[PDB]
């Protein structure tokens, strides 16, 4: 078990070191996008499945409540939290529209869709991006592996932060760190402390 | 048990009959308020605690997904669904602002806050209403008993639908029916045919 | 709008009157089943989609927290609340196993599955019942319309409470009342006040 | 922003390196505790607030659905997911027992309570641990800083995994990694091949 645990931490450390070198520019661009949207009075809609759903909620809470400093609640909403809405939509033929329906209903031009997916192929995530585009929203996608379908649906004004890894557990861990570095940048820019 | 069950249904029926006579006007006014907000491109924020939280989600899902008629998703969000955001806020001295923080962040002038409480005294609901007013939002309050503190915060443009009952179970049931008649009216007014 | 609202309340009142005459025996049996399971130290797993998910949570909260009197927390769990688990399972080919997986993992002989469905045809609900049977659990199904597939999967020791209605909104309202009369019976039998 | 992002990743990496040296033994002990409980037919109750709530759900979903290997659903439940139950409890004077009430109702001797808190002081977490001990449950606590009040409640059979850090963001990231290494061990021990 000891060896296994060490190998676990080592793979993580190696992934983070690889990421620290390759992701700074994308993370900075993503932060600029989020900050500008917020400054313009827009909101951030977030979505993800499974662990990615949890990472989306972590971003939402960091904005709505706080990350590390006392400042006003910032407008961010996770679209993977209302179990009534979710199980009701999935209780249909077009079950992959769970996120798309919410984006179409709530999204406004200037808003940002924070999409989180380890593999980037989930149909509900893809449809959410399609819906965001129909609402003139910008996309920030946290991905892994090869980016999947999601990476191929982003325009020049959108930002992909692809973790350099092909192991879901490591990618999800890196997504949490990514969200945290993003939150640190948002608050340092808008509410330094 | 037979008699008890019959007394249970009897109380419900008597309450519904009393409500049918006294609530149509208020329900109609609330429907007009909700319809007007939606037509103006605004959204409906909803909140409640416990069973009232469930009632809030039912309204949100009926808007976001659908009620009965086939039409586009309407913008409604329940503020009592993101467990990460909620437990994060209630993790400190600020438990009473679980809803207020979300209203501060998301509420825009013209939006509506659908507040649901059987007694109308819960501090977090009172504060959500207070915050909504600060954001130039109209309030539609579903209450019971004497309306509580919530009732005292409403202005000429807000609408209170106070179930004539002093038993939370009956009030909660009447709130679901109320929400359902409101959904029927919203859909009949916006998408008739 | 006034007339529409009145017709809404009238349909509800008529449904409740029809139910008060036809459901007492089934509700009593369901209550006996739930009480006996609890007395034997077992638990109640609950599941439903959409509004039914909300009704399931209402039962869970009434047991875990309280209904109307102060007594110990009773073991009831809604299987439609963990959004991470839900969106992760649905993020697969066997998406209809969202509830079944949880029942197989958590269910023990003697436990009860409280299944709520307006039409009784949802595949995830059907699979949850199949799983409960594999765990020697008893079933209490709150249904509507003709009972759908669900009604045809119940044995002699299981209990179906079929609302005499073919209108989802009315059925869901009646399910809440049914849960409340059930909770009143559970507490009157175990903790009278 | 570039430098800030790099300092962000650097702190994470340094923390992971420190943790790799000091936590293997504790993680191994925790894994053995979790595996033993599961083998005995027991379940794992999980709880946390905010981001720790998200981490708790990740562990629960990895057990209930799956982590990486194809095997049966394992019994784990996060106590911070039913928003109706949570808001119902926190609707009164009893907000600090949101988790304790669930543990009282559901906990059996032999079960394990996976408690997650960066500081280990939150009253609702302390009370959940207190209640778990009352139900003869073993405790696996994921903490940070100095372990807080939580650390002081642990006995010889419980396991504390205290991340060597004084920054909640880093601790939360390390908790996800910790949970992932634990899941890997559980699956390697129970379903190797």
């Amino acid at each position: 078990m000891q060896e296994r645990i060490k190998a676990c931490f080592t793979e993580s450390i190696q992934t983070q070191i690889a990421a620290a070198e390759a992701l700074p520019d994308a993370i900075s661009r993503a932060a600029m996008t989020l900050v500008q949207s917020l400054l313009n009075g827009n909101k951030i809609l977030c979505c993800g499945n499974g662990t990615s759903a949890a990472n989306a909620q972590h971003f939402a809470a960091s904005m709505i409540n706080r990350f590390e400093t006392e400042r006003p609640s910032l407008p961010a909403i996770a679209l993977n939290t209302d179990n009534v809405v979710l199980t009701a939509i999935a209780n249909d033929r077009l079950h992959d529209e769970v996120y798309a329906k919410q984006v179409r209903a709530l999204g406004h031009a200037g808003d940002v869709l924070l999409a989180i997916s380890t593999r980037g192929n989930s149909r509900d995530i893809v449809k959410a991006v399609e819906a965001a585009v129909t609402r003139d929203m910008t996309i920030v996608a946290l991905t892994g592996y090869d980016g999947g379908e999601l990476a191929g649906l982003l325009g020049p004004q959108d930002v992909e932060i692809r973790i350099p890894s092909h192991r879901s557990a490591r990618i999800q861990e890196m997504h949490m760190l990514t969200v945290n570095c993003l939150c640190d940048l948002i608050d340092n820019t808008l509410f330094p402390h």
